[PDB]
């Protein structure tokens, strides 16, 4: 009786665990939504080669 | 006198959780960054729309 | 012999220092791929201000 410990919850007093898998899928999010962008962007790159080509 | 504990700092060994926040916001900035480039792609979208009604 | 304590691995609980720093480079991923994307977006920038002249 003297050098006692508490409860040490390292799987509580973490609780980020359940924000990195959230922040990664929202990075997913992301990634496809350039890849939704860069979709818009194929437009313009053929909108300035065939679409232009009346002169 | 025997088995003892050092000191348990939850909240300074991991440090992370001020990283989490820092990145939560950082994809913010991005998916902004997404509406902002969406935007431009709005664009492209009129472009080959009416602006492409010469021919 | 009474209160011990068990092995408290702060630096092994957690396991996400190596995710935070992964996570970090993925967001610099899509920032880097809004850049790209928004250079496509000059692209549309450029067809409805000169390109588009021909009436």
């Amino acid at each position: 009786g003297s050098h006692t410990s508490p409860d040490v919850d390292l799987g509580d007093i973490s609780g980020i665990n359940a924000s990195v898998v959230n922040i990664q899928k929202e990075i997913d999010r992301l990634n496809e939504v350039a890849k939704n962008l860069n979709e818009s962007l194929i437009d313009l790159q053929e909108l300035g080669k065939y679409e232009q080509y009346i002169k």
